[PDB]
């Protein structure tokens, strides 16, 4: 008669936030099954695109489009960078490989490294940002992923205000459709922040330099950035109750089990 | 009088394929380093684009217009798939994480299982290819990266033909503008290989199925598939001497010395 705990398990696997007893799990089930069936249809006769691959190339346009330049660094990178970052809590979330190299949780160092080599070829301010994979090992998996995709832009030199940070914040957030509120922080690594919240879940850390960790970088002017977690702002957007559903998975796919 | 070898060596690290004695080392190094500030001007303020995410959004655009689905998967796989991949060589070239993971070295695997869980909900044939990193641990620099990105896009059920799977090759690199000849190849995971070549350059490995293999991964259909490295396709787009050129990277931007 009733629903068993691990049938409703099953059956919320199968529903979409778009989705409207005393129906036997069977024919619930069935009923689901013939549903995201359909779903996997419609994208693969239509549209086609990964909602993870196209959500980064529409923010890529976004910040192209803003005067940004789109960097592409190495995902596997030195485990030195980590120590230089201030890094020793986070430090047991490190993917280490080999004696020497990491998986980066972050896109910070090596966006520091590009912003001091780019100040000697680029004119002031200097606007640049990387979208791509990171790596935290995660206690937890309703807002935690441990393999996830990070957007951090930044600017250095004129212009970097406060202001001026919360207005791209703003006018990124609205352009994307995700509702937000700013509100400060502190974390660690960076000072200090402002935190980008939807309701509870946090989509994003900012920061206003200069901060003191700069100098590790060869960096001597004020700058503005921000990170945002793409898995989350897709859970946002399209209403996801777990952010595995927006993962690089082979058990979703846009949000659709996989597991028919 | 004459450049010594390290003076070569770094005006090699300048020169730009493009780029067409007996004037002094600080004069030729002065001219290459202030073109190359003006290469990094013009992308700034004109199209702002990274080679190799635009490279990824180009061949996207093109699999998705001729029917196949856009994949994101983990890059961080179980290393069970290895083994079941039949690789135990290669084998010295993983990148190990954890005791139960490492960095998938090849798409394969992942495609193997998106390919037998949506023959469930999707019509024949299926069409599907992701784009992403991959790492193998290499000994050689001249055309190996340990970090590359792999296009990987495959058909299973019908038209999985020889002639289909050289046919979709034929348009996809006309399309992109690179030279190229098939070749008749083998290696240890697949066959009995085609192998697509640049000169000497391996750009692709290809494979008409089935093959014993694919009983491991629940797959008892025909499929044709391909491989290939965008930094390879990169390298001889842009006549690049070196692969590293075409790489995430923090010492190169589209080709161009960040280190000016
Ligand atoms: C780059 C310049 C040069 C130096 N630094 C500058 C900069 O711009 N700094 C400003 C702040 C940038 C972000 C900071 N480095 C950072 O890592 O912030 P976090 O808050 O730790 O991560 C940012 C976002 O990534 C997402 N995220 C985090 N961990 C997870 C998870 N495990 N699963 C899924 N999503 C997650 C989440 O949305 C989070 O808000
Ligand atoms: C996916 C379906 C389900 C199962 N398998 C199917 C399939 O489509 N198989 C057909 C063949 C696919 C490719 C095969 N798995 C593979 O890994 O081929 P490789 O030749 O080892 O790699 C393909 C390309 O990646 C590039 N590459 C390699 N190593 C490097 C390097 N270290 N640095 C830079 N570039 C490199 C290089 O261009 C190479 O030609």
């Amino acid at each position: 008669p009733a629903l068993t705990k691990s049938q409703t398990d099953r059956l919320e696997v199968l529903l979409n936030p778009k989705d409207e007893s005393g129906k036997p799990f069977r024919e619930l089930e069935s009923e689901l099954l013939s549903r995201r069936k359909k779903d996997l249809q419609q994208i693969y006769a239509e549209e086609r695109e990964n909602y993870l691959g196209k959500l980064e190339r529409e923010i890529t346009r976004f910040f192209v489009d803003r005067g940004f330049l789109e960097i592409k660094s190495p995902i596997l990178i030195p485990l030195e960078y980590i120590e230089r970052m201030g890094i020793d809590e986070l430090s047991k979330q490190i993917f280490r490989v080999d004696k020497n190299f990491c998986l980066r949780p972050m896109l910070a160092p090596n966006l520091y490294n590009y912003l001091r080599k780019l100040d000697r070829a680029l004119p002031d301010p200097i606007k640049i940002f990387e979208i791509g994979p990171c790596y935290r090992k995660e206690s937890d998996g309703k807002e935690h992923l441990e393999e996830f995709t990070m957007l951090n832009f930044c600017q250095m030199g004129s212009g970097c205000t406060r202001e001026n940070l919360e207005s791209i914040i703003t006018d990124f957030l609205n352009h994307l459709g995700i509702d937000f509120k700013i509100v400060g922080d502190s974390c660690m690594v960076y000072g200090d922040t402002l935190d980008v919240m939807h309701g509870d879940l946090e989509l994003s850390s900012a920061v206003v330099g200069p901060i003191p960790l700069d100098r590790e970088w060869g960096i001597d002017k004020p700058w503005i950035g921000a990170g945002f977690g793409l898995e989350r702002l897709l859970k946002v957007k399209h209403d996801f109750k777990n952010i595995k559903r927006a993962a690089r998975s082979e058990s979703y796919y846009n949000g659709i089990s996989t597991n028919l």
